C-alpha cells in the first residue's frame, strides 16, 4: 500500500556537523514518516477521532480542509558516545530520535 | 502565516449526514493542523529531535527527504448524546476531537 507507513532512513551525524566529536555511532535509522491518509482508519491503531472527521470534511470540500497527514505515534531515543574538547568520554541520551511507527492525525 | 498553526473549524452533523444518530451536540469546534513545518520551528510548536533532524535532512534532499508534517499536539474530547441502533440514548465521550494546538512532529 502507498498507505501512512513508517520509512527507513539513515541519517549521518555529518548533517549535523558532530562527526568530529563522535565516537559511536556516526549515524542512524532516523526513518521518516509517510503516505496518504484516507479511509481505512481505525482510531485505535493508525489514528485519532478528529483525524477520522478532518477526512470526512475534507472529502466534501477539498478546497478548504486538508487531509490529516502522516506523523510519528512511536519515537524512540538513541544513545550518543562523544567526547568535549577536556577530552571528557560523555554518553548522552536523545530521546524521540527515531521513528518506530506512524499514523493519521 | 503558511507556518503550522491551529486553524478555527466548526463542524455540523448535518453536514456529515449524523444527525439522525447524533442528539447533542449539534456541533462543535473541530479545528484543524494546517501550515508549512520548517525553520524556524516556533517553540509553541513543540517539534521533536526527529523533527529538527527531518527538517535539516530535507533541506539538504528534498527529492529524497520530505519536511515533518504539520499535526496536533494536543487535543480535547467531546461528549455526544446519541440513539443507537436499538433506540438506547448513549452518552459517549469521544477523545481526541478538538484540536487545541498544532505542532511539527
Amino acid at each position: 500500500k502507498t498507505a501512512c507507513r513508517k520509512h527507513e532512513l539513515y541519517v549521518s551525524f555529518q548533517d549535523l556537523g558532530w562527526q568530529d566529536w563522535i565516537i559511536a555511532p556516526k549515524g542512524y535509522a532516523a526513518n521518516y514518516c509517510d503516505g496518504e491518509c484516507s479511509f481505512p482508519l481505525n482510531a485505535h491503531m493508525n489514528a485519532t477521532n478528529h483525524a477520522i472527521v478532518q477526512t470526512l470534511v475534507h472529502l466534501m470540500n477539498p478546497e478548504y480542509v486538508p487531509k490529516p497527514c502522516c506523523a510519528p505515534t512511536k519515537l524512540n531515543a538513541i544513545s550518543v558516545l562523544y567526547f568535549d574538547d577536556n577530552s571528557n568520554v560523555i554518553l548522552k541520551k536523545y530521546r524521540n530520535m527515531v521513528v518506530r511507527a506512524c499514523g493519521c492525525h
